[PDB]
This record gives structure tokens, sequence and C-alpha cells, in this order.
């Protein structure tokens, strides 16, 4: 599967039936579908300050760049405890640097970070959790152009060692909480899916209301570093526009922690 | 069959209609990064749009939209070939989210969208043979927003409660179709794309007018609530709502504009 051409997103449903099933993400966050829920409590991020003496595997999986995260990282504030598994990014392209997955009032942001967690009270690991009830919880951070961000540079500075699919490098531990915005207590919450194949309708989404900033140069670096193909592919393809279009969202509601 | 909701909705069109997964797909979001002014883009001329009030035209609930048949003497001039009218129809949302245009502008969905469909009659016999052939189709798009009552749109809308179910027809006396067009029709977006409905043929030259028209809250609600996708006999009716396609990726391409910004 890809994001462009014949095996692009309108064809995902052929090999991956859930990509044309229920609860699909991402969506456009707009007033007609929002409802304040005063019961939603702020999340607490535990174990996110990773030891500088430990290291963490960065991988180009052919679709994005992922960081592996340890199952001792947890979020509190959902009904079950959810432990971390990986984080990754979605982005656009230099001529159109508007590649977030979720939109707000129809507007794309430059990019989007996802911090993926699985239900560790119910399930032993992420792979088992991925296609089961209540299995996954993703945190989403919207990214715009702004000031240089030292914390996102903790990922971006390694990008030239993972240029082709399958390549790996280690990244020393850093504080994952520095990737999060201001006032995390304000967010949108809804039931949805993976935004790539296999598109399992098994995800609890929390999209923070406030965006972070990365510089133009950091954004351009991310847009131009990577390839979807293996180092010996005779038809190389750049890793750009790796985001899904927003999905229909009807007779259903997104809940907000802010009124 | 195909729908806009459930197992047969738009993510699964590609399974029965392989062009829906192919190149050049519409609709799109019209936004600054992909727009460029083209000064060679001249006004279209609308000929035979003033339909005979002594003639009647067939309006049809086809299970996916409400469609008005148009005569072959109606046409657009100004493109390389003459394109002759075949039909017009609409796309809308629903009363809880009344934002069902197909094209969007700077991420803005309008309330609804009118399409006036033409075929290249210099090169081909009729619309169905023009359909899957190169530069076979041209479509005019009007973006609709909620506001003032519109007498000309009501020439169509006043029939809606008499075509509520699939297969039903009414007769509409001729009126001036140019009166469905917005102000300053010389200002438009232009690009190569596809039919927005299966079989999604990548054969459409698009013209989307810059300026929206308005219809009243009452007219928009009648459009959103009058009609069903299913036959009159159906024990389980399905409402004809949300009959618009999501915007499509549009990468390394350009939409040209006849107005400058
Ligand atoms: N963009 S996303 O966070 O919804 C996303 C898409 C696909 C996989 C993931 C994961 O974190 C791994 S869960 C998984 N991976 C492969 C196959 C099945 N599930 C996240
Ligand atoms: N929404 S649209 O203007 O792009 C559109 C949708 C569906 C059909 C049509 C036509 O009538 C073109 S002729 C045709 N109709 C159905 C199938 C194939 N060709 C136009
Ligand atoms: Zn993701
Ligand atoms: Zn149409």
């Amino acid at each position: 599967w890809t994001y462009f051409g014949p095996d692009g997103e309108n064809s995902w449903s052929k090999k991956y039936p859930s990509c044309g099933g229920l609860l699909q993400s991402p969506i456009d966050l707009h007033s007609d579908i929002l409802q304040y829920d005063a019961s939603l409590t702020p999340l607490e991020f535990q174990g996110y300050n990773l030891s500088a003496n430990k290291q963490f595997l960065l991988t180009n999986n052919g679709h994005s760049v992922k960081l592996n995260l340890p199952s001792d990282m947890h979020i509190q504030g959902l009904q079950s405890r959810y432990s971390a598994t990986q984080l990754h990014l979605h982005w656009g392209n230099p001529n159109d640097p508007h590649g977030s997955e979720h939109t707000v009032s129809g507007q794309h942001f430059a990019a989007e970070l996802h911090i993926v967690h699985y239900n560790s009270d119910l399930y032993p690991d992420a792979s088992t959790a991925s296609n089961k009830s209540e299995g996954l919880a993703v945190l989403a951070v919207l990214i715009e152009m702004g000031s240089f961000n030292p914390s996102y540079d903790k990922i971006f500075s390694h990008l030239q060692h993972v240029k082709y699919k399958g390549q790996e490098a280690f990244v020393p531990g850093f504080n994952i909480e520095e990737l999060l915005p201001e006032r995390t207590a304000e967010y949108y919450r809804y039931r949805g899916s993976l935004t790539t194949p296999p598109c399992n309708p098994t995800v609890l989404w929390t999209v923070f209301r406030n965006p972070v900033q990365i510089s133009q140069e950091q954004l351009l670096a991310l847009e131009t570093a990577l390839y979807c193909t293996h180092m010996d592919d005779p038809s190389p393809r750049e890793m750009i526009n790796n985001f899904r279009q927003v999905q229909k969202f009807d007779e259903r509601l997104v809940y907000t922690s802010f009124s």
C-alpha cells in the first residue's frame, strides 16, 4: 500500500476491508460535531522522561519514521492503563507543507505527531491489542511552522541514517513530554481507527487543542529526508504526503475537554 | 450498487469501479498553494440556456441525487470544442451538519453544489459515449450557501416533495438556467479531473465559479429532507443526505484561475 497512485488510499479497502468499515480516522474537527464533556480529566504522562543512558530504536518502516517506546511509559486518566509502543509523524511536501491528518475547522496543519499506546491491563503487547476491543490509545499533536524546537530536533537530527525503508538507528533517551504542547488539559476525544492499513476501528483518539512549533528548516528537513523504498529498489519513491484524507463523520460526536 | 454511507460508500467505490482508485480524481480543496492565475482564461458563453417556457424538462430522483434533463441545443462555447448540455443535479449535507458541497475553498465546505454537465458533441455522438473518452466532458460547478431565498433555484426545489423516492419523475417548464449562475461568471477555477460519482471517469474539464449563490434556510432544508435513495415500497427507507464525495489528494498539479489574487 502507498499514499499515491494505484495502491493509494481509495484502494486500501481492496486488501484491507476495515479501511472501508466503521469508525474511520482522521476527521475534520468543526463546531457542528463538537460537544463539551465536563467529565473528561486531564491526562497524566508517566515514565516519559527516558533515561539518557538508555537508547531507543528509530526505524523507517516505508510509510513513516517511527521511534520504539518502552512499555514502562504509561498514560493515566483513561479507564484502563495504556502503555507506550511507538511514536511517528505524518507530513506534506515542500510545495504544499500542510500534511497533518486531523483538520480543525477545515484547516490542515504542517504536520502531526502520533504517540501510540496499547491497553496493558487487557493485553500483553501492542500487536495483540491492535485488533481487539479497547486495544489502542493514540495521542496526536498538531505541528505548525514557528520557532526552532530543540526537542523535536532530538528525532530530526538522526533522519539521514534512516533514509531508506528498513534502515535503523538508535536514539539516546530524552523527555518525550517536551514534544507535547501547552495546556494538554484542553483536547478533543473520539472513538476511531488506525489511519493506515489495516485501519482497525480500535483506537481511542486524543487530539490536543494547542499546536507545537518547529522551524521552516526543521519542517523542510523532515519533508525531504526519507524514501518509502528499500536501498536497492529500482523505482525509488520519496516519503512525502504520508497522511490520509479526512473521513466522513456523521450522526456521531467528538467530545471536548474545553467549553 | 454504490452509496455514500456504509459498506458501499466512497472508500469501497474502487472495488466495483476501478477508475475511482485511479488518477485525476475530483473533488478537491481549492487553496492558495495549488492555484495559479492564467490570463488566457476567457469568459464562457452560455447559449440556449434560456429554456423554452412552452417546453417541459424531466426531473428525476435516480437514487443518488435529483437530476434535471437538459437539451442538446444548450451549450458552452469558448473551449477547443463545443460542449452540449446533458443534465444538472445537486450534492448536499444534512440538517445537523449543513455543509455538503463537493469542492471546498481554503478548506471551507459550502452548504451545497450544483453541477451542469456537458459533453463534447463536436467529437462524440452523445454523453454516454463521450463519458469514458479523452476531453469528453465539461462540468460547471456552482457553490451554494445558506442565505436569501432564490426564485430561480425554486423552479427546481418546488418539485422536490413530488419526487421523494427513487425512480419518480416530474416535469419542469423551461426557465433561464443562466439564472442559477452566480455573479461574475468570468471569474472561475479551471482544472482537469473526474466525475465525482462512480464510474469516476477521469475525463472532466472542471469550471468552478468563484462566487457562491444563496438559497434560503427553508430551501436548503427542503433539499436535505424531501428525498430518499430508496423506492416508495421499501420497508426500510434510506434518506438522501450527505451525497457528496470527500476531497481527493491533488499533488504536483495546479488549478488555474481566471481572476488574480
Ligand atoms: N497513524 S496511526 O497512529 O493510526 C497508526 C497506523 C498503523 C499502525 C500504528 C501503530 O502504532 C502500530 S499498531 C499496528 N501496526 C501494524 C499492523 C497492525 N497494527 C499506528
Ligand atoms: N457529480 S458529476 O458532475 O461529476 C457526474 C456524476 C455522475 C454522472 C454524470 C454524468 O451524467 C456524466 S454521463 C455518465 N453518467 C453516469 C455514468 C457514466 N457517464 C456527472
Ligand atoms: Zn499516525
Ligand atoms: Zn455532481
